[PDB]
Parts: C-alpha cells; structure tokens; sequence
C-alpha cells in the first residue's frame, strides 16, 4: 500500500515555501536557509512501522510511526505536535495539531515523481522529490 513511496528522494522543484514557512512563524534568516536547501527525504519499512527521514545540512529531521496511530513529532521548526499520517486515495497525507492549528503534508506520486503539498493556513506549497537508484 505505500510502497510505491519507499526509497531515497532529492528535491527538485519548490513553489511557495518561503509563504509555508512564514505562516508557521519560521524567522527570515531560517527561510533564506530553507530557500537554497535540497533535502534528501528516506522513507523506509519494517513491518507496520514507517520511517520518514528528512535530510540536509543545517536541519536533519526523523520520524517513526504507524498508518493511522497518533504520535508526538517535533518538527524542523520546533513546533511540539500530535500527528497521524494515514493513506487517502493514494496519497500519504500527513495531520500536525498544536496550539488548535493544523497543517497538512500530503504526498503523492505523479509520473514517479514525488509530490508533496503543504497547507498551513492559506498558504499552499509544492514541492517536487525525484528518486535516487
Ligand atoms: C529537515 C529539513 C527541512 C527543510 C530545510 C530547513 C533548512 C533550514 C533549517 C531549519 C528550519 C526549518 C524550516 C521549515 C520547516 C517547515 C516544516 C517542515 C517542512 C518540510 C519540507 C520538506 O520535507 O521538503
């Protein structure tokens, strides 16, 4: 069922990160950052258990979870969450809760290409993950 995500991914295209990041509150010199970065992004299996890891040089990020079993996440930005990621209509679509907030990650494959939208408030950003061999 997720299988199709598993691997290693490198970002290629990014629309709109700069308005994601500023709606979560993420300071301008962080954004500037953010705006040159090209993380590698791991998805990984065991079982029932998935392995999200998120990697670049200023700010590495890793997550365990369950398909549909909340957990705690602290995000790259250090926001203190409850998540549940969960598949929909072929997507990975990731919830964060905090402060009565959400914001979704949804991730979906398209011509094998990776992508993943990001919403937090109005701001909507996608961004385009290629796989590695
Ligand atoms: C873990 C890498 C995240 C992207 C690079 C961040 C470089 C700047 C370092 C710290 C700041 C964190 C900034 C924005 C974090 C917003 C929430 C996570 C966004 C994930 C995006 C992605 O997976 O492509």
């Amino acid at each position: 069922m997720v299988d199709a995500f598993l691997g290693t991914w490198k970002l290629v295209d990014s629309k709109n990160f700069d308005d994601y990041m500023k709606s979560l509150g993420v300071g301008f010199a962080t954004r500037q950052v953010a705006s040159m970065t090209k993380p590698t992004t791991i998805i990984e299996k065991n079982g029932d258990i998935l392995t999200l890891k998120t990697h670049s040089t200023f700010k590495n990020t890793e997550i365990s979870f369950k398909l549909g079993v909340e957990f705690d996440e602290t995000t790259a930005d250090d926001r203190k969450v409850k998540s549940i990621v969960t598949l929909d209509g072929g997507k990975l679509v990731h919830l964060q809760k905090w402060d009565g907030q959400e914001t979704t990650l949804v991730r979906e494959l398209i011509d094998g290409k990776l992508i993943l939208t990001l919403t937090h408030g109005t701001a909507v950003c996608t961004r385009t993950y290629e796989k590695e061999a």
